[PDB]
């Protein structure tokens, strides 16, 4: 059912994650990890501490999807086992900031078609697919953006509610 993801939704932070590639979106879904700009950092550090849950929701640059959602684990943290990420530019690995733990909470797509009902208030009303990297949601529409996903099946919330 969906009791449980919304338990988990209950008076959450939600923020969209921008990915230029899917590489690295594959290396998040398998490692259980993310990492961001400095800029973003503070903002997801900050969010952490102050609400139950904070939610990353993700979607890679020309892909036309979302490609699922996690809830973060922990704050960021420097110095840990190395994550191989791809990065643009010529924008080396040290100045992306921490690296934060994260549990998935659906790993399916969702296509930018299915959510052009949801506009975010916190981004000038824009659709919610409408969102520089670490912009945040607002409530209302970041749940029910999240309830537009697919069930998946192969993660059980048990373990994530223990957490709160």
């Amino acid at each position: 059912g969906t009791s449980k993801l919304k338990y988990v939704l209950q008076d959450a932070r939600f923020f969209l994650i921008k990915s230029n590639n899917h590489e690295n979106v594959s290396l998040a879904k398998a490692k259980g990890v993310w990492s961001t700009l400095p800029v973003n950092e503070k903002k997801l550090n900050l969010a952490f501490r102050s609400a139950r849950s904070v939610i990353l929701i993700f979607s890679v640059r020309e892909s036309g999807k979302f490609q699922g959602f996690a809830r973060l684990s922990s704050e960021s943290h420097h110095g840990g086992s190395p994550i191989h990420w791809v990065l643009p530019a010529g924008m080396s690995a040290k100045m992306l900031g921490g690296v934060f733990k994260i549990d998935w909470i659906c790993r399916r797509e969702l296509p930018f078609t299915k959510s052009a009902h949801l506009t975010n208030p916190w981004n000038e009303h824009k659709p919610v697919k409408i969102g520089r990297d670490g912009q945040e949601i607002e409530l209302e529409c970041g749940t029910q953006l999240c309830l537009l996903f697919p069930p998946d099946e192969s993660i059980d919330l048990y373990q994530v509610i223990h957490k709160m």
